[PDB]
Formats: structure tokens, sequence, C-alpha cells
């Protein structure tokens, strides 16, 4: 059993990102999202699946989907921003298992990733514990 | 803009269902899930989309997905239980837009629905406000 | 270190009780409230303190304070209802350390307790795990 | 009726502050805490009362209590850090109605306040809406 426990950091009072969606991919017996001691915890039965979180800032018309998983026993992550209204986390989560560019992001098995939106704001995932059964990550909103 | 505000009633202290997933379908400019005063609020851009909540009772190996939406300007709902390990809310929500047995349920535009799992536990949705932009429902776990 | 993990059951769709307050008494180095996997978790460094939760049903003008703690290495609980507007959880929690009738409730070290309000609705605390470091309780709203 | 809607910004991925306590003072018919769209909402019956939030970073042995209220029809705020183990939000909130050094802070009716703990970490409250029934504030953790 894997857990990925995520701490969210909003670094500037410019805009306000709120959680709006949390999804689980169907592989490796699925998985769950729990809130535990102020953290978002993704639990998976083993390697080969993932889950996504979407955050929205209605004040500034900004949003992103952050995806976390394990591929061949190594943690991975990605962030997608500049979302269309059709790009919910339900949509994005699935793309990592069929869309070549997204497949590659998962295959990269990154301990850290960052991307900025068209408005200039950067988002980052940083795994602080990168090995073992209880992985930990910071989700940093710039 | 539509909202569906959901109050969850867990009625029986045998097992414990916890929220594990909340999804948004991509049609009608998508949507969001918010927690508001102890309720789950699904907000949608217009008619033709939906969102799902999955609950799991790990103590008793039980689970269900409850889906809420608006089809042709009328509210709808459905519950799926006796889930396989592959049937996350991400999977189930999407099935309402392509899978015949799910399409028909959506097209029924029900104000109430109930189902029992193999263990005999009843799950129910009852809309308490069935008209207008701001709909309300009870989700009752038996 | 003690934890008391509380599962809330709302047994009837009549009214809707929502969480509005959570307090920690100052003895035995205080304590904390956490949300963990859908449960309310009170953590205390040792015996001799407590914490309170207040729930309100605005629909029906009902409310109660539920208090949980450990006294001389035995768990205790109490519920106060028919609250005046001045009886917040901050107020009620403290009364178990100075008010004779409340002191007695704590000294009783109950594994279960129930009380009904003037409107006829009953509330109950039921400890399902009554011994050890990780205590568990059902909070049942009738 | 007053509301104070609070957005929490945790700006630095060194340590992690989690919400552990939320209290309501007894004056002006008390009040409630609600979670609304990712924000903390303190609702009060009238002028002359307050509510407190405690946050703890267990990883770095840091904590603070942030208090928000209305005094003589003007909003006020304060932060207390470098807390002893006995100083829960239950304790701190009550001190604003009897303890001279706390009374004076409330009477200042501040729209903004900041303080640093012994480790040099800054905590700040800034009201973004300073007039009317529905007030807004940022709680910024440095």
């Amino acid at each position: 059993t894997y857990t990925i426990s995520i701490r969210v950091y909003q670094t500037t009072p410019k805009g306000f990102f709120r959680p709006v969606e949390r999804t689980n991919w169907k592989y490796a017996n699925g998985g769950t999202w729990d809130e535990v001691r102020g953290e978002y915890v993704l639990t998976m039965g083993g390697s080969g699946t993932s889950g996504s979180l979407r955050f929205v800032s209605s004040d500034t018309d900004e949003s992103f989907v952050a995806t976390f998983g394990v591929h061949n026993y190594k943690r991975w992550c990605d962030i997608v921003t500049n979302l269309t209204n059709e790009q919910t986390a339900l949509v994005i989560n699935q793309e990592y298992y069929g869309v070549p560019i997204r497949d590659q992001a998962r295959e990269n098995q990154l301990t850290s990733y960052n991307v900025a939106n068209a408005k200039g704001r950067r988002f980052a995932i940083e795994y602080t514990v990168t090995e073992g059964d209880n992985l930990k990550a910071n989700l940093i909103i710039g």
C-alpha cells in the first residue's frame, strides 16, 4: 500500500485557490482520497495508478490539475494549467494512460515538477519523501 | 448556473462510510465541488453535465457512487453499488455519457432513487428542491 | 498519547446538524482536533484533559455540545443540549473542571451517555473501543 | 449579524501549520465557525464577541492563535504566538474579556496585525473588507 500525503502552500495573497475536485484512476485496484491532519492523502493498493486534484481561483480566473502516482515502483507527478472548461480532473487524470505527451510525463517519474500559466503564475510539486510506502509532497502555488 | 446542495445522512452505526472521491463531468463548461456549511455543493455552468461522489466503508468492504446532474433542464440522480475495484467515481461518472444502462438512468430525470448492495444495505437520494437553478438533495446511507 | 476518534451518525433527515466549534481544555498540555479520514480526532498528551464539539441544526433551532476526555486513565463523555446562546463549546468544556454537576459527569468515566432535548430528539455517545491509547466513539444524532 | 470570512495563506514550505481548534466567545448571542468554499467563516449574532483559530506545526514545534471579532461595531484582530502548552484557543479567546493586555488589543479595533515567534516566523492578519456586516480577512503564515 502506497500513500502520497500532500501539503498545499499558497505563497501569495494574490488570488485564492480552492479545492474543487479529486479523482482516482482505475488501475491497480483504484485508490482513495482522504483529508488527514490538514493534508490531502492519496492511498493506492500498489504501483501503476494515480489520482488528481483540481484547484480554482475564481477571483483571477485561474486553475490547475495536479496529478500524483506511482509508475514501476517510482513516484511521478505532473501539473496541467491553462485549462479549458472541458478539462476537469476527471478528464486530465485519464490522459496519463493513452495520450503520448501525458504518458511521457508519467514515465519521467519526477520527484519535482513546475509549470506556469499564461498569466505568469507558477505551480510546483515537490516530493519531500521520494522513497518507500509513505511518500510526501508539497504542492506550491506561486 | 446550477447548484445541487447535498446533505449526507449516515443513519446506521454499523460500518462507516467516508468520502473518497468527487468528480466533474466535462460537458456544459464543467463544474466544481465545494464544501459549504457541512454540505457538498456541486456547481455546474449549465444543463447537460453532472458530478459524482464516492463513499467507502473499509470496515465492512462496502462502497457506492452517487451521481447528481441536470439533463435537458431537469435534475437527475443515480446510485451505483456492488462496485468492482476498477469502478472509481472517475469511471462511473463518465459512464453516464456513452454506456446505455447509465444513459437511460440519466434520461429518467429522477427526483429520487434508492438501491441495495449485496449485504442488504440501502442507499438513497431524495431531492428536496426539485425545480429552479438551486436544487437540494438528501443522500441517505442506510 | 491518547486519541479519541469520533464517527458522526445523523440517523434522520429531520433537521441537519453541522459542526460549528471544537475546543481543547488546558490541562495535561492541552490537545488538538484533527479531521482524519472523515472522523474527528481528539489528541491528548496524557490523562486529565478533554475537548468539545458543538453541532447546530439551524433548520430546527437545535444544538448540543459533546465532550470527550480521559480522567484517571479512563475515558469519559458527556452531552449538553437545550443550550442558551451563551453556552458555546468554549464555555461548556471548562465547566467540567469546577462545576459540581459537570465534574460528576467526568468522574463517572462513562463508555456511553445519552440525553434528549426539549424538542424530543435524543443524542448519544458510544465508545466502541473503550481501552488503550486509540479510543473510538460513535456520536449518534437521533 | 456579522460574518468574518478568512482565507488562509501558508506561504513557506518549511514546516506545516494545520488547523487544530476553533472557538466561540459567549457574548452577543455567541457565534459559529463554518467552512465555506475553502474559507473559514465566523458568524456572530451582533457586536461584542469573537472567535479564535489555533494552528500548529508539529514538525517545527510552532503554533499560534488568531482571533477575530467585532468590538463597539468595528472589527478587531490579534495574534498570539510563543504559546505555552496550556494556551489553547479556548484559553486565549477568553482572555480578551478580562486580561488587560488582551482587552487593550481588542479595543484597538485593528484592520491589520502582525507578530513574529522566537524562531523569527511572521504571522499576519489583514482585513480586506473593513466595513459593514460581512467582513473579509487574509490570514498569512510566513
